[PDB]
């Protein structure tokens, strides 16, 4: 009948024979061991090898299989998705569904996991009580057989699915056998923008639990104004047969002390005319001056939940941790503890490049040390219910949580049609209780999400509504339907702007300040998804701190995202690659778009995380004369393992420095009062910077992590002093190809039939492999291209732009070269038209004045037409001889930083390997730019002015032309990019433009300056 | 110090090119010791008559952003009309220039002047692209004032009925002009987008006679 009823085609059968939802079960029978959360004996992990076959459909699956294991059958480790094993292969879809969008009915085509274990159950287990089986995750859907007898079935790829094996098993060996389908009626509401994959990704397990049992258990924390007084509150539910010796202790400990228990039979109060529930009881537990949880200090208790006889024998017991902590909505304000949260967020994929969806606990770990060294607080279950040790690690590592229902609709057309039919309303009543059942104990939690995407619909109210009445004690918030639907108690729009409205139809996305204040409009607002890190990426992102900062009811966001959805593959040759969208056959498929990350996949730092970091600090400062005020935005924490360091350098040579404690209340501010700093003789700008250091190691980070910085310029003292007149004059010489200048063992040739610098030497070596020409392109960012295909162009995208205007295609055209002998130097004088079809775009004025020192000043002078779209850059380029191993510049830095993401930059003298100077974003793009740059070196070179820049072994060209980072080639020599000026990179969303007016090179005029000279 | 600042020459060349004459020159504006503006130029004179003056400006970071970068000389001409290419007909400056249109515009001497009962800097016509007044011609893109009188003479006169027009006609130039502001008229009220802080700043005219 399992064939014939075909319930993975059925939006009515979710399930069949699973027991009910429920907080983390361990059924100790140790008090201690519950207390201690050391492992239970009653609870088996079957993580281990399992038995596996792949099946082109349901249809083909042999019924011998049931009762006998496969020969054909591989052995493979679980948990697993089985695409990462080669079985099949992964999709990368976004919107577009990656089935024919039929509700219900998914293609006959259904990839079938078929897993089986045998496995020994010890005769004890089987004497008396009951013997389940957890699967935390299975994608998509998936039939359970024990010992050749259906068991049942279960949908939701991200809860756990839990059957009663008691009937069904013998002493010794026993056999399950799963069929896991990849395509169900589940998969029209698992539509999220992630790689699509299928199996047994999450652990299963054996539970034991007596007959009479703990069957659920709800733990509140309700508070007096001021936070000094609380009554923990604990409901406790049991099944089994109702006895009057039967008792609950419910016991509170904070380490090996306890500091509160209560104790009673069961019986609930009368709820209505037929009595109350003889099942259940309340206990109420008086907690004075709680140690109160945050993610600033996340203060934990144990409780404790013993079932026993009111003599005081054991019959179970079960835990959990409890943090202290009210989460309330109050005046417009989203509250923890009577204070104002700012959610420094990032929403979070469950994702490894090895492993798939399947997720380890070093891998947590590693995800939430890295979160919490770059000033997160917070994170998104983007766009699902997590594995179970997510909670956990967030509760005692200190993370606000918001947990989000398995429900994305993105696909459907329009994207309410099924969160507004009320015959899937069933489908999803289980995604949202069923999460609410297992998480509501996990004090990280503190926001529910009615999953991602899906329209707004009826189904959304009528669970928005269940949610607030079972569960008052956290915001329910849900962006879909234009993100201030009455589904949802925080304004939690997706890519909305700072400044800039987005009016679409139905659905504007307002300016975030312009939002809080709409008539009638009193909610907090929290970007959902703000600020998409594809690629080189995050511009702008101080704009929308300052906006949070500013504005009390801007309460902060998530930052999309986390880590790059990269794959590993391997070549010919056994080497690893980060593969994207579309690598693995799989079409329709996103490209790239799965890799938005702050992180690469193996947790490697994208420079945008440097700008997160900076902008999320907890710490603000001002300058006044020779006072820095420091202001905490810690809520809760003194700043009791912070001092500041400080420094004041002269064009990044050390002047002075010393270190002062820090000593600030929560909110509060500290006046730090410089000693006098000695002047400099000589010349330049003075800058002071400040570090936030941390002396001690805590349980995030390491003894002297840096925690937050800024810097000001102090004085400056312009340069007045003449350079020493030279001795020699520099030669010229003249052909009909040429003009030469010689000077000592100092060459320079300017062709003259293109107008541009072709070669220089220094002795008698040649500097360079390609003449050094003006540039006004960059190898698109993925912020350039946006959604535009070489089949379906987007004209908007600025790459399109630029490609419609010839940017790519304008070749120089000479108007003027002219050669001067003056006094002490050399004139050269240039003027290049670049045009595309008739029309000018641009035009380059040049002067190079080569002097009896043999510094060559470069004056360049560009005009830029008006109605052309604004060019990526004003600069030059060549392609230097020279591979020298370091390179040391003056200016922002040490990490690659764009005009629009350079505050978490600093000023100073920075030396690094030629290689850090290249940033390998996945998909290859312009990259590496150092900003406010006055001096740059770099083997025998020096170039001094006032420009941004960068190095590398890869031309603009080979980056344009490349779509992965493995495939890119060491050109020879050295390419370098000069640029008197470079457009902003923006981000603020990845398929529109999103570069800011004040980024954007529209001025029509451009003026820059550049000293080129061996040192 | 900036209404004290002395110029102190630093360098000031003379260069033949094959069709021009080339003039650099360097000047630092000191106060106390401390330099506040380096302005650095070239005048380069070819065959046409025309004078094309390039002008690169240092601001020291630690200054108050001054109020103008610009150029200014008391014409020996008085002449009756202005003609200008560029935004008007009325004042404007540029925190207050939406109101101004791009056009051709022709207005007497005395309507360059704004009358404000207390006299100050006034009559700047922003984004202009070429401006006449009697043989002269300069182009380039600047902002401009011209009238009978002085910045000084504006200073230190606190009543309009008490100013006296100049011999010839003061002309300022400017790259660069700060923002009047006026969200209040008690507090600094120019936002920093229109205060010159950028720190070096370049322009380019060209003086010639027609
Ligand atoms: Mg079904
Ligand atoms: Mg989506
Ligand atoms: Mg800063
Ligand atoms: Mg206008
Ligand atoms: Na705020
Ligand atoms: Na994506
Ligand atoms: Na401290
Ligand atoms: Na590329
Ligand atoms: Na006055």
């Amino acid at each position: 009948v399992v064939l014939q009823r075909r319930d993975w085609e059925n939006p009515g059968v979710t399930q069949l024979n699973r027991l009910a939802a429920h907080p983390p079960f361990a059924s100790w029978r140790n008090s201690e061991e519950a207390r201690t959360d050391r492992p239970s004996q009653q609870l088996r992990s079957l993580n281990g090898e399992w038995r596996f076959a792949w099946f082109p459909a349901p249809e083909a699956v042999p019924e011998s299989w049931l009762e006998c294991d496969l020969p054909e059958a591989d052995t493979v480790v679980v948990p697993s998705n089985w695409q990462m094993h080669g079985y099949d292969a992964p999709i990368y879809t976004n919107v577009t569904y990656p089935i024919t969008v039929n509700p219900p009915f998914v293609p006959t085509e259904n990839p079938t996991g078929c897993y089986s274990l045998t496995f020994n159950v010890d005769e004890s287990w089987l004497q008396e009580g009951q013997t389940r089986i957890i699967f935390d995750g299975v994608n998509s859907a998936f039939h359970l057989w024990c010992n050749g007898r259906w068991v049942g079935y279960g949908q939701d790829s991200r809860l756990p699915s839990e059957f009663d094996l008691s009937a069904f098993l013998r002493a010794g060996e026993n056999r399950l056998a799963v069929m896991v389908l990849r395509w169900s009626d589940g998969s029209y509401l698992e539509d999220q923008d992630m790689w699509r994959m299928s199996g047994i990704f999450r652990d299963v397990s054996l539970l034991h639990k007596p007959t009479t049992q703990i069957s659920d258990f709800h733990v509140a924390t309700r508070f007096n104004d001021d936070f000094s007084r609380a009554v923990l509150e604990a409901e406790v539910q049991m099944c089994g047969e109702l006895r009057d010796y039967l008792r609950v202790t419910v016991s509170l400990w904070q380490g090996e002390t306890q500091v509160a228990s209560g104790t009673a039979p069961f019986g609930g109060e009368i709820i209505d005319e037929r009595g109350g529930y003889a099942d259940r009881v309340t206990l109420r537990l008086n907690v004075e001056n709680p140690k109160l949880w945050s993610a600033e200090i996340p203060n934990l208790y144990r409780a404790v939940v013993e079932l026993h006889t009111a003599d005081g024998t054991l019959i179970e017991a079960e835990a959990c941790d409890v943090g202290f902590r009210e989460v309330r909505i109050e005046n417009g304000l989203l509250l923890l503890n009577g204070k104002p949260l700012l959610i420094r967020g990032v929403n979070r994929h469950e994702h490894h490049p090895l492993h798939g969806q399947v997720m380890d606990e070093q891998t947590m770990v590693q995800d939430i040390l890295l979160m919490k060294q770059n000033n997160f607080n917070a994170v998104r279950c983007s766009h699902y219910p997590n594995h179970p040790l997510w909670y956990t690690l967030c509760d005692r590592y200190g993370l606000y949580v918001v947990d989000e229902a398995n429900i994305e609709t993105h696909g459907m057309v329009p994207m309410n049609r099924l969160t507004d039919d009320p015959r899937w309303l069933p489908a999803m009543s289980e995604r949202v209780t069923r999460m609410v059942q297992r998480d509501r104990n996990h004090p990280s939690v503190i926001i529910w999400s009615l999953g991602n995407e899906s329209g707004h619909g009826a189904n959304h109210d009528a669970l928005y509504r269940w949610i607030k009445s079972v569960d008052p004690s956290r915001p329910v918030q849900y962006e879909g339907g234009g993100a201030d639907t009455t589904a949802t108690d925080i304004i939690c729009p997706m890519y909305a702007r700072v400044d800039e409205d987005q009016p679409f139809p139905a659905v504007p996305k307002w300016s975030i300040k312009k939002w809080l204040s709409l008539p009638g409009e009193t909610r907090p607002l929290i970007l959902c998804e703000y600020a998409h890190a594809m690629g080189n990426s995050l511009g702008g992102f101080a704009k929308y701190w300052q906006a949070f900062r500013q504005y009390p009811r801007l309460q902060g966001g998530f930052v999309w995202d986390w880590v790059d959805q990269s794959l590993i593959k391997y070549d010919e040759n056994g080497n690893p690659w980060s593969a994207y969208g579309g690598d693995f056959g799989d079409t329709p498929n996103d490209r790239q778009f799965c890799m938005n990350g702050l992180v690469f996949a193996d947790r490697t730092p994208h420079p945008a995380l440097t700008e997160a970091k900076h902008q999320q600090q907890f710490f603000q400062f001002r300058l006044s004369g020779q006072t820095i005020e420091v202001t905490s935005e810690y809520l809760f924490r003194h700043s009791d393992n912070e001092l500041l360091h400080w420094m004041v350098a002269l064009d990044g040579k050390p002047l002075a420095s010393g270190e002062v404690p820090l000593d600030v209340a929560p909110q509060g501010k500290q006046l730090i009062e410089l000693p006098e700093l000695p002047q400099p003789e000589s010349a330049g700008q003075l800058w002071l910077t400040v570090r936030v250091v941390q002396p001690n190691a805590t349980a995030w980070s390491e003894a002297g992590h840096i925690s937050a910085w800024q810097q000001w310029r102090l004085a400056e003292n312009l340069s007045v002093t003449l350079p020493a007149a030279s001795h020699a004059i520099p030669h010229l010489t003249t052909s009909e190809m040429d003009f030469c200048i010689e000077l000592g063992n100092k060459r320079w040739q300017f062709n003259r039939q293109s107008g541009f610098l072709s070669q220089m030497w220094i002795g008698d070596k040649k500097q360079l492999l390609t003449p050094l020409r003006d540039q006004f392109t960059r190898a698109p960012l993925d912020n350039d291209i946006g959604v535009t295909e070489a089949t379906r162009i987007d004209p908007n995208a600025w790459v399109e732009r630029w490609k419609a205007a010839g940017h790519y295609q304008a070749e120089a055209a000479l108007l003027q070269c002219t050669a001067d002998t003056l006094a002490d130097a050399v004139l050269i004088t240039t003027a290049h038209a670049w045009q595309h079809q008739g029309k000018t775009l641009f035009i380059s004025r040049k002067t190079y004045r080569i002097d009896g020192s043999g510094q060559m000043a470069i004056t360049v002078d560009v005009e830029v037409a008006s109605d052309t779209p604004h060019p990526a850059r004003i600069g030059l380029n060549c392609q230097l001889a020279q591979v020298a191993e370091r390179v040391n510049w003056l200016g922002l830095g040490p990490q690659e930083n764009y005009p629009d993401r350079l505050t978490a930059a600093c000023f100073d003298r920075w030396d690094l390997p030629l290689s850090d100077m290249y940033t390998p974003y996945v998909f290859p793009s312009e990259n590496g730019l150092r900003c406010g740059t006055r001096e740059l070196n770099y083997g025998p070179h020096q170039w001094r002015g006032d420009f941004q820049f960068n190095i590398s072994r890869y031309s603009q060209q080979q980056l344009m032309e490349t779509s992965h980072r493995h495939l890119l080639h060491a050109e020879e020599g050295t390419w370098l990019n000069i640029d008197g000026f470079h457009m902003g990179i923006g981000g603020d969303d990845s398929w529109s433009p999103s570069v800011s007016a004040e980024f954007q090179l529209s001025a029509g005029r451009y003026h820059y300056q550049l000293v080129w000279c061996q040192k």
